[PDB]
């Protein structure tokens, strides 16, 4: 399928949320992947957040942008604040964006629900372009 990525920065939860939900809504439609998780690890408390809407983010770990070639995948959201200079083949493909959106660092629950669902639609929305 039409293969997609997610690029994280901060408490990646936000940005692999993203493929979480792009996995889930993309699903026989596209192929998706996230990189960067400069939390060092995955954080809990969106684990939570996402299986109170049965999703598993859980799973997903730990690889560099740099091991990565957006040349191999159509679609490309980074989420780094449309501020980073990704190499030119990361502009190529089919979408090529950055979700430039909050940052639920360590917050509250509120901002770890409401962050998701932002994303979530962005996601959606992504999707209705290409699925």
């Amino acid at each position: 399928m039409k293969k997609v990525m997610f690029v994280c920065k901060r408490n990646s939860c936000r940005s692999q949320m993203a493929e979480g939900f792009a996995k889930t809504l993309g699903a026989g439609k596209i192929a998706v992947t996230s990189c960067g998780l400069e939390s060092s690890r995955v954080h809990p408390t969106a684990i939570a957040m996402m299986e109170e809407v049965g999703i598993d983010i859980s799973g997903q770990t730990s690889d560099p942008i740099e091991n990565f070639n957006a040349d191999d995948y159509d679609v490309v959201i980074s989420l780094c604040g449309c501020g980073v200079n990704l190499p030119p083949e990361w502009v190529t493909q089919e979408i090529f964006e950055d979700w430039q959106l909050e940052d639920p660092d360590g917050q509250s629950l509120e901002v770890f629900r409401t962050v998701r669902g932002q994303v979530k639609e962005r996601v959606e929305n992504l999707i209705a372009k290409i699925s």
